[PDB]
């Protein structure tokens, strides 16, 4: 049987939670996916020569009922927390998520990766590589910059969070 890895998007509105999973997903950039819809996805994929099967959950602010929050949450074995570099806010907005993590799962070593998105937009950037690297250092956590749109270490992001979930 292959083995099964799930993985959780969180982030604030806009950031490209959904887009990078359909980039993933799909190969293809889907532009104005409907904010409002959470959803899961899984299918096979091959990690360092080994066939394993991924679940990602795509999260949505909508859905703001703390009991089904929280499992979701509980049941997750690694996080991808998102954010837009063309949005000081949604970085800002990453401790509020990092904290509800924490508070769920009691682990300050969960599988856990920093990512700023939309690295295509670098003139609108409003977060510096710097910023964000601080941050993922005292967080403990690595940081990678993407683009849903060029697909630009899309697929990196997801691999690396499984390897690191694969080791815990
Ligand atoms: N240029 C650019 N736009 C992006 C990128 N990722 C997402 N977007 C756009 O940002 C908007 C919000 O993306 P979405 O995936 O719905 O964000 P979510 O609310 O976090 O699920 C959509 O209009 C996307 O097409 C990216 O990497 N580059
Ligand atoms: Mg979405």
């Amino acid at each position: 049987s292959l083995a099964l890895h799930k993985v959780i998007m969180v982030g604030s509105g806009g950031v490209g939670k959904s887009a990078l999973t359909l980039q993933f997903m799909y190969d293809e950039f889907v532009e104005d996916y409907e904010p409002t819809k959470a959803d899961s996805y899984r299918k096979k994929v091959v990690l360092d020569g080994e066939e394993v099967q991924i679940d990602i959950l795509d999260t949505a602010g909508q859905e703001d009922y703390a009991a089904i929050r929280d499992n979701y949450f509980r049941s997750g074995e690694g996080f991808l927390c998102v954010f837009s570099i063309t949005e000081m806010e949604s970085f800002a907005a990453t401790a509020d998520f990092r904290e509800q993590i924490l508070r769920v799962k009691e682990d300050e070593n969960v599988p856990f990766l920093l990512v700023g998105n939309k690295s295509d937009l670098e003139d609108k950037r409003q977060v510096s590589v710097e910023e964000a690297k601080n941050r993922a250092d005292q967080w403990n956590v690595n940081y990678v910059e993407t683009s849903a749109k060029t697909r630009a270490n899309v697929d990196k992001v997801f691999f690396d969070l499984m390897r690191e979930i694969r080791a815990r």
